[PDB]
């Protein structure tokens, strides 16, 4: 998250934070997701693509820190890593990028609602706010583009949604974005998400419900001029996230 501001938890209590385990045991960040219901998180595809086995994840619900262990949060392993069938990617493009993970703890439960951990509901089908809606967007990703640190607290900001007709002009994306994707950007491109926050939630307030619009999916770099953030449009996805989840 490029610009904006320090958050906790409990401002985006469906946030979940995706780790990955290596070989020799080092448990490095992946990405961002939103928790849809107690069982099942809701990411992006290319998060997981290179390393598409579901033992090598670890998910945390409530937590606010990126390495340290927040008050309260619950931790869990990957039952299911569920990933899109007709993904597709470049040169930074990705087509489907969608991913349910069926958490479950060591105790073999799935997340227990609290201040910190609550769900995010879906929109209906063909449903999102107009373009020029401000909506927030919440990650662990970096805070400017040259970073190499990840920051420790997590961190939101605002953006506004983009007509697909501004989008697919050529000094924007061209044909890179399909209706099937959702184009944010600042007004000033001073703020925006980055690398790392992939997977986590682009959330509007839909006739008072606050709402899982899209998903952090691509961008060319971040808070550049003519090139928004790009997010997987959930409410052309919602046959696909019923069927794998039922």
């Amino acid at each position: 998250i490029i610009g904006g501001e320090f958050t906790t938890i409990e401002n985006q209590p469906w946030f979940a934070a995706i780790y990955r385990r290596h070989r020799g045991g080092s448990v490095t960040y992946v990405c961002g997701g939103s928790l849809i219901s107690p069982c099942w998180v809701i990411s992006a595809t290319h998060c997981f693509i290179d390393y598409p086995k579901k033992e090598d994840y670890i998910v945390y619900l409530g937590r606010s820190r990126l390495n340290s262990n927040t008050q309260g949060e619950m931790k869990f392993e990957v039952e299911n890593l569920i990933l899109h069938k007709d993904y597709s990617a470049d040169t930074l493009a990705h087509h489907n990028d969608i991913a349910l993970l069926k958490i479950r703890s060591k105790e073999g439960r799935c997340a227990q609602p609290s201040r910190t951990i609550q769900t995010i509901a879906l929109p209906s089908m063909y449903n999102d706010p107009q373009f020029g809606t401000s909506c927030e967007i919440t990650g662990f990703g970096k805070e400017q583009s040259t970073d190499y640190l990840y920051p420790e607290q997590l961190k939101m900001t605002v953006v506004k949604l983009i007509s697909h007709r501004e989008c697919q002009q050529p000094h924007y994306y061209g044909s890179e974005v399909t209706t099937k994707m959702l184009c944010a950007a600042d007004p000033q491109w001073k703020t925006d998400s980055c690398q790392g926050d992939s997977g986590g939630p682009l959330v509007c307030s839909l006739q008072g419900r606050m709402t899982l619009t899209g998903i952090v999916s691509w961008g060319r770099g971040c808070a550049l001029k003519d090139k928004p953030g790009v997010y997987t449009r959930v409410s052309h996805f919602l046959p696909w996230i019923r069927s794998h989840t039922k």
